[PDB]
């Protein structure tokens, strides 16, 4: 039968982008103010730094643009184990669908290398790099961004919001769904989209 | 109204991969035999080099894996001008949909940089990097590979074959279509998929 196709974005779902940004920002700019994760709001971290103090958006971006930022990101709790199990389920195809952002120098390569490091070479085959997820056909999309953007007004996938510091204060209105973490019942969400 | 969505793969359609491989192979390995473009058959160039002489698949691959291989590729005749015009047509969205191959170090980055060089920064937004084009939804796909591969058995796009040295000897059976070059009537092909 037809496989359930699930898209999972790496950022803030598999790899701890927010923790990495905060940790490296503080080490490189120890005499500047920063944004504790609990105070993060909205997916655009650099823009919030810019509101904190003029110039900090640029410094935060320079952190994310630095060599090894993406590669040295820590996996989120239970992320690698859940996605490995998910991909091993019958009638389930998992693709990692994630953005190069506007940082083409190191980000694409390190994202490939990160996935290979934690998931193996085989899994590299399942990666789709795109700014626009709406042109990718699938049954489900799990990512940390509450807003959909891209060329297709109504995507084929149901969008499921993975909890992150910047989105956790949003109280989603049904039937919009939230996955609180990888300890949460993700199998139930997948099963709901099966025949 | 709904925009016509056209996927165009860079390799052998916008950027002259075959000419670049041959030119750099010959300069780096001047005392080895090579495959003239007229003798190329099948999209897998390294495999054909391997059949020519044991070890040459590895050398050909080392050419494509080298820094600046992708970035220094020459645009194919009329390619940049056609795609710029195509993207400027009303009710037409163009995405560049292309593979990282298994060469993650320089290939993704240089493909982004190549597109920016010839098409501008804006156009980077329209790039989709994937091994599997069948999970990308669209009306048309133009690439140089005669065979479809990927998870979706029947893709949403019509596949149009762009002529390249390795595929030109294939006589396509209707209704399969071929675009002979960018001087050919590509507008007619697009128009045929419009309402």
């Amino acid at each position: 039968g037809r496989a359930l196709r699930v898209l999972v974005d790496m950022d803030g779902v598999l790899a701890d982008v927010e923790g990495g940004l905060l940790r490296k920002f503080r080490a490189r700019f120890p005499d500047q103010p920063f944004i504790a994760l609990e105070d993060r709001r909205g997916y655009k971290a650099c823009e919030q730094y810019g509101r904190l103090r003029p110039g900090l958006s640029e410094k935060a971006r320079s952190i994310a643009e630095s060599k090894n930022f993406f590669f040295e990101l820590e996996p989120l709790p239970g992320a690698v184990e859940a996605v490995k199990e998910m991909a091993s389920l019958q009638n389930t195809d998992v693709f990692i669908c994630t953005s190069p952002h506007k940082m083409f120098k190191y980000c694409p390569y390190e994202k490939y290398a990160w996935v290979e490091k934690y998931f193996g070479p085989d899994f590299l085959e399942q990666i789709v790099l795109t700014r626009d997820k709406t042109v990718v056909s699938a049954d489900l999309l799990i990512d940390d961004r509450p807003d959909i953007t891209g060329a297709e007004p109504t995507p084929s996938w149901e969008h499921v919001l993975f909890t992150a510091c910047h989105n956790q204060h949003l109280q989603l209105q049904p039937p919009r769904r939230r996955l609180h973490s990888w300890a949460d019942d993700w199998k139930a969400i997948l099963d709901s989209k099966r025949p």
